[PDB]
């Protein structure tokens, strides 16, 4: 298991220099995205909390087509105005509910290090 704490200020440093393997051994969901919303990595503790396949998911639109519950102002919304401001970073709970028993989540989206793609991280609250 790798040891990176949920919320750590410098995340987006240490899961820069990780593979598809290492992602994997995350205590938490992690979810990387492109400017428009396309899954880029999702690993395995995430499907572990949603029942998705993450081989299945990738190369989706997260926002269209995996999970139409977090297109909202308050989800979606927070996620534009931050790849269109350059900074993103933002913490706020959630319910996931689509395709799967409602289930109470902490998010925390934030820029990835090189400032051209995006992290949604997840864990139960
Ligand atoms: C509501 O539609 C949320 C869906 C969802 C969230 C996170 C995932 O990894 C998969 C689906």
């Amino acid at each position: 298991m790798e040891h990176v704490a949920f919320g750590s200020e410098d995340i987006e440093n240490t899961l820069a220099k990780m593979d598809d393997g290492q992602l994997d051994g995350l205590a938490f969901g992690a979810i990387q995205l492109d400017g428009d919303g396309n899954i880029l990595q999702y690993n395995a503790a995430e499907g572990d909390i949603t029942g998705r396949d993450p081989k299945q998911v990738i190369g989706k639109n997260f926002f269209k087509d995996v999970a139409p519950c977090t297109d909202s102002p308050e989800f979606y919304g927070k996620f534009k105005e931050g790849v269109a401001s350059g900074n993103l970073n933002t913490m706020f709970e959630y319910t996931f509910d689509y395709q799967m028993t409602p289930t109470k989540v902490k998010v925390h989206m934030k820029k990835a290090l090189s400032g051209d793609s995006y992290w949604v991280f997840v864990k139960r609250v």
